[PDB]
């Protein structure tokens, strides 16, 4: 299949910070669990990140919706990579939203 990354996010926590990422995303960024996990994801912006897809993603995630965007993303040595994002949010029986969870794709091709 196609290289892919995976995290899950804590919708339980305001600010959704991540939980669990698998060995991909930390080999893919260049960041180890010390520094990923119970942080939110916007770590890997940085100047060249579209604002306007980043709002599609904030938007989404308060509404409780999957969204998938394409951002510019940098790996911890600063270096920049484009990164296919689909978030999908994780329901709970009474419709509350309990985890976000992320596929990431590196598409720069
Ligand atoms: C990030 N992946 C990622 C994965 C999940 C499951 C979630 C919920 C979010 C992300 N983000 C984005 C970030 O956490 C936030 O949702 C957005 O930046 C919008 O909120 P703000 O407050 O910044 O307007 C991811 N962002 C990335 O840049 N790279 C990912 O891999």
């Amino acid at each position: 299949g196609l290289r892919h990354t995976f995290v899950v996010a804590d919708a339980t926590l305001p600010d959704c910070p991540l939980v669990y990422a698998s060995e991909g995303f930390y080999a893919m960024t260049g960041y180890g669990p010390d520094e990923v996990l119970g942080h939110n994801c916007r770590f890997l912006q940085g100047e060249g990140t579209d604002p306007k897809e980043v709002q599609k993603i904030r938007d989404a995630i308060k509404k409780g919706e999957a969204c998938s965007v394409r951002l510019l993303n940098y790996r911890k040595d600063g270096t920049p990579f484009w990164n296919l994002l689909t978030v999908t949010p994780i329901k709970t029986p009474d419709g509350r939203v309990s985890k976000f969870v992320g596929v990431q794709v590196d598409v720069t091709s």
